[PDB]
């Protein structure tokens, strides 16, 4: 609600998909995940620290935890692809801030082989 | 320095490219672009509200003036394409912020004919 975000997902492969979050203030924030040409069966789901495509997925860096210094964060969850390549799955997570100097705004959302298939930016995206 | 970001740019057509941008503090942002694909001569190239690609360029909505507030903002201005389709081009800028309330980190660039050609979501990089 008083915050939405968004990632279009694409790789060095046919993977494609959309994911948007949703958190009001920095409560759970909601993620809708909805990725397409993924092989049958379980799959990575990562944030990762930078929104930079520009040598495809391995340029998003290293895996995220936005809660690392607090007193499994960016790891968002094994997802599973249908028969028909298709994963499509609403997660809550309380471990991804659109706010604060962690917030994954600009940051990326990798979705990895169980090896990086597809990453988006996220971006903003009218609340 | 002190700060960095990227954007790939796509779109309903075959333009491409990548944008850079650095900024130290509130200082200057430097802007290095090359977009390919274009038709030769002048393009607009502009900030946009929403870093938002998942009904192409129109998705990223308004353009965005960051500096709307203070006390032409958001249009990098126009670039040319070369013969062979190309706008290669180092620009400064000293409105466009990386920090603060009204960064662009997570929202879009566009590039426009003189009609969103192709458009990417600002992302963070290494600095
Ligand atoms: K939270
Ligand atoms: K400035």
């Amino acid at each position: 609600a008083t915050k939405k975000a968004v990632a279009v997902l694409k790789g060095n492969s046919n993977v494609e998909g959309v994911v948007t979050l949703s958190q009001d203030d920095d409560g759970p924030t909601t993620v809708n995940v909805r990725i397409t040409g993924l092989a049958p069966g379980l799959h990575g789901f990562h944030l990762h620290e930078y929104g930079d495509t520009t040598n495809g997925c391995m340029s998003t860096g290293a895996h995220f935890n936005p809660n690392k210094l607090t007193h499994h964060a960016g790891d968002l969850g094994n997802i599973v692809a249908n028969a028909d390549g298709v994963a499509e799955v609403t997660l809550v997570d309380n471990q991804i801030p659109l706010t604060g100097p962690n917030s994954v705004v600009g940051r990326a959302l990798v979705v990895h082989e169980l090896g990086r298939l597809a990453c988006g930016v996220v971006g903003l995206t009218p609340i």
